[PDB]
């Protein structure tokens, strides 16, 4: 099983009063989107910080929580197919229109809603800390490996996003994976990785109506949602209905111990001279932008979806 | 061997006097206890919040410690059968009345003791972490599967109250098997479960006495008891004196790494849409009243009923 | 004429956004409830705390006003019949699920809402002090009895609970209404007394829905209600669809000119002999839980269904 | 490899000056002792507490750390034999005199130096725990059984004093090992024990010398020390100068994760039935006096006397 991923984006006011409508309303759009027979699994994830990458970004910081603003908010919702979420979105338009309507209150930026391709991953199941003598219990009988540790809600997720030039989707492609697969044999701390290519974007995740709906969408506190209707039309898409930017984007996804081990961990880029290599040749030369990490911390996690990858 | 479990259970003010009784007066109600041979373990449980379920429970919170008052309290004794259990509550009715009497100073509602059978269970023996490497060498000496690690003293409970519909009994109990198994095989930091019925209500546990018994025990501080007496009479019953109630209560005990597991493991029945289907038609379904769930901790625990369960 | 009492019953924060949504909301209740040609009146009791029963609860106190959460809060609405409220809140569904989710924030337990049935009483209508004049001279023109003084919103309500041993619900009926009638006779500042009996329990009125209908109800703010449906189905039934409670419940409920007239009013039971043996053998004899006093305040009332009554 | 245990035993003052001396002139005692063949390693154990026993000793506390003066001081020096330890006391009469000069600025009471048998003991070696995973991999190699985790000065200590009946020494040896074993099987957090016997007592370590060098002890700083001598002469004794008191003495030392795995664990010989019978019986019912728990911390340790035990 290879699902699709429709990261949910916006960047939101780093004050009291989001942390209550996230928490108030957050739990609401998850129950509503897991009413649909599609629905794998889902992530939200609070940026804390940046990768200064030794001064490239030097007025960020790894630990940017006190004065980030705003900062970003990303919700993966993962999917059987892109059909299943833009469905959920539609028979569930209404709902989630009046849930949205209280969250953009706080909304600085966004929403945009790209969609994902996993072109590759190795990501282990998310678990507790008394679940590991289990774990390595069930690993040994079942003569399997004992996967690397990765604490429900209690990790830290970075996000490098590339864009790639024109042609070289499949160089990057084998190159971010070396990279990465030397990276979890090598660095500690290193928990798991996914690479997610973007083929597309849902109108209606990222708030993008027809003009009609638009108007009306500020007419309403919530009670009275606008015609379920995109500059796409108003039919259920089975592909996405707006198209996956040029240069293409890619998210490399890395989960490690915590914001230390990560940003000790992706230096290694830089200080480990064969990571070096494959790095700046599997990945660096095949760049219009970036690579631009951001650190992240996974607020509330249903991550079944990861028990069928690969 | 299925032991019986009688829950005692109180509303105790929340206050620093009531901690105080709870360590003075709490050890030696019990070492009453155990001075009965069919008397198989105990379990404190101090209430410490409730799940408040997406919004449902809104005014509520996980983390209620400083604000609940009052506090539940519930006290599980763990008994090889119903006589037992009268039988240590005749034999000790002097000093159990002398050592309850100190404790009425801190009740505000209660005590009411219902008896619980144990309908299903897979419940981990407790333990601390120096012990766990142990455990893990005997589990594979043995061939036998490492459990989930339930540390003594150190873990979150969970109790569901559910009222089942008259005739879903046999159903519910079927349905919230499926439910807690699904939990354990896939949500992270669930530790164990068990599903209790209730089938009746020990009279002098709940001190509920004869008339003139009671006048007589709020004619003394403690010291002058009432004779032993009921309005079932004053003989050492072998089935509960007092009728289980209608519709039939079912205690659903959830044992989680923390309270930040068993909340957003409880949550699960929401928001996967696997369990949802399993908990909303095996469970949900046959309810007249619930589910709700309040969050404990454990206080003191005598775990050794938990080893001959099953 | 003798009406049919749904008593909802909740727990409630006590804090100061839970008084402000209960002076916003509240009234809107009571008018949507009065819509219904079946409605008779309401009473709003908010509890102010416990009779402590010369020790029994010492925990508690007849004023927890400042301590007490949650609190609990009983709306008394009353009706020419089941099928009157079942009605009522069909036809205002929508509308009551709107305004009650905006309760759900400041609520820690409940709404559960039974059915009681007025098995006997002797309750005036209420009144205020500049009214008392004139219902003096009107009862002695009518050569009528002069009543006890009910002021409307200024005095103290109090309601027993308690749990009467099957086969035993007459024998409790009739010791009661001796026990009231001898205290409304020869104790100081006795305004009167209602005996209720519960005979089941309304499933829409307890928030009890069907398993797609509660997973709705968290899938909104407000605006986008559940279908109306239950475990029962989702016909508007005539009888209550959730039996009664067995060991038969009944709230004894009474009411006195103050907190301090009720407390030391109840104790009669215990310090004058005569009554002592009236409520030993006619109430305590029947029991298998209780007696429990809680203390109310009425904050709102529409009083006008007490004229018929008797 | 049978050893003999030295305990010196003294109550010091509990102020910020006696931690001070301890690490100036503790480490220089040990160097000395380190000087003789025969010494095998050391304990040095800092009361911290008592066990209060359900309020037997009410007036203490499993962490007295603020209040306790004098605190007890329990150093354990281990030995080949008794004449090894006498030798060294011999060899470095002047020296340790020297030291302990110094030492005895904060002594309110001792030193007294009891040499103890080790009767029968289960007691782990102590480790780390980043020792803890190769601990684990060698005992699957040697097909040994992994044992509970005592981590180096970071566990808790707990010594019972127990006088035995004059001719009830072998029935207490027995019962004692009986409900030592059983706690170890089923009891959380319990990392080992042992039973030591007293059969004598060192005059040298004692400090009690003969009359003239008693009055010279006084009479100086530290450098100029009294002349090796006794009321039991001046030579070199392979047996204990002064007997063994009567009742004989028995030291229970067991080793607890922390101290509240050792209050509960304890508790257990009142609140488990079958281990209360083990004890009643087997250790209880032949006592002259005790039991009485004392808790410790471990300082410093040198534990390779462990390492050959059994
Ligand atoms: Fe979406
Ligand atoms: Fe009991
Ligand atoms: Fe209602
Ligand atoms: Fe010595």
């Amino acid at each position: 099983e290879n699902p699709i991923i429709a990261i949910n984006m916006a960047k939101i006011a780093n004050k009291p009063d989001s942390y209550e409508t996230m928490m108030k309303v957050g739990p609401k759009v998850c129950i509503t989107t897991a009413s649909h027979p599609g629905f794998l699994g889902f992530e939200q994830l609070l940026q804390t910080g940046i990768h200064p990458m030794a001064g490239r970004y030097g007025g960020g910081a790894v630990d940017m929580r006190e004065t980030l603003n705003p900062m970003g908010m990303f919700q993966y919702t993962v999917w059987k197919d892109v059909h299943s979420h833009e469905e959920m979105h539609h028979d569930n338009f209404k709902e989630i229109f009046e849930l949205c309507s209280g969250c953009l209150g706080m909304v600085i930026e966004g929403p945009w809603e790209p969609y994902f391709e996993v072109v590759k991953s190795d990501l282990p199941q998310i678990m507790s800390m008394t679940d590991v003598p289990q774990v390595l219990g069930d690993s040994f009988a079942k003569q399997e490996r004992v996967p690397k540790v990765a604490l429900s809600s209690q990790r830290t997720v970075v996000i490098g996003d590339h864009w790639v030039m024109d042609g070289h989707e499949k160089a990057f492609e084998q190159g971010a994976t070396e990279t990465l697969e030397w990276m979890k044999a090598n660095v500690p701390g290193m928990v798991g990785w996914m690479i997610m290519k973007q083929f597309g974007v849902s109108a209606i995740g990222s708030f993008q109506l027809d003009p009609e709906g638009a108007m009306k969408a500020v007419s309403t506190l919530g009670a009275n949602p606008p015609e379920y209707n995109t500059n796409y039309g108003n039919k259920v898409h089975d592909k996405p209905p707006i198209p996956g930017q040029t240069p293409t984007q890619y998210l490399v996804h890395i989960e490690w111990e915590s914001p230390e081990h990560a940003h000790q961990g992706l230096g290694h880029v830089m200080v480990d001279y064969e990571l070096r290599q494959i790095h700046n040749n599997g990945v660096l030369a095949h760049l219009d932008k970036g690579p631009y990490y951001m650190f992240f911390s996974p607020m509330m996690e249903q991550g079944l979806w990861r028990k069928h990858l690969k």
